[PDB]
């Protein structure tokens, strides 16, 4: 009998080692509004240690960070792409995310989309699906 397995296809391990190396997060659909899970999550994550840029064009800030109108304007290094934008606003982000050269793209809950994973997947980017970084790294790492 095999039990429910995550359908990225990622161990727990796997995941272990995302969350301890790559803490360059570009964070989308960021918000100030601190009843949106975006919010709850990115306040998590900066105080896990995470350099947490939010991006949503809307916003010049969000919770005391610059907050960056695309994944391509932030002036650093970005490791994970972490979504919180409807399914199909995440093909556009993917896009970016190849471009910038990030290394994971993260789909939390409502957010997949087959297409955008297909491209990440088709550039060589690890995809992590249906997850929560926070929830994911309590249960791992807290
Ligand atoms: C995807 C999700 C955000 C949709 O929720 P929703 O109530 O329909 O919200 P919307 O998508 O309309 O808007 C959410 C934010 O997206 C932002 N957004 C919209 N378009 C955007 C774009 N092109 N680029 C970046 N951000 C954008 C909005 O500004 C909005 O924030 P605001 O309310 O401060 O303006 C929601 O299901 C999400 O929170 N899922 C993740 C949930 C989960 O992983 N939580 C973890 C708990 S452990
Ligand atoms: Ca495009
Ligand atoms: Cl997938
Ligand atoms: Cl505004
Ligand atoms: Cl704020």
């Amino acid at each position: 009998m095999e039990e429910t397995r995550p359908i990225d296809g990622l161990t727990d391990e796997d995941i272990r080692e995302i969350l301890t190396r790559y803490k360059k997060i570009a964070l989308v659909g960021a918000s100030p509004k601190p009843e949106r899970d975006a919010n709850i999550v990115m306040k998590y994550l900066l105080e896990h240690g995470y350099d947490v840029y939010p991006v949503n064009p809307k916003y010049e800030e969000v919770l005391g960070r610059k907050c960056y109108p695309s994944v391509l304007d932030i002036p650093d290094k970005i490791e994970v792409v972490d979504l919180f934008v409807k399914p199909k606003l995440t093909m556009e982000y993917v896009e970016q995310a190849i471009k910038k050269g990030a290394k994971v793209v993260w789909f939390q809950y409502n957010t997949y989309n087959r297409e955008a994973s297909k491209k990440a997947d088709e550039a060589g980017l690890i995809i992590v699906a249906n997850r929560c970084m926070m929830r994911e790294h309590e249960r791992l790492l807290g």
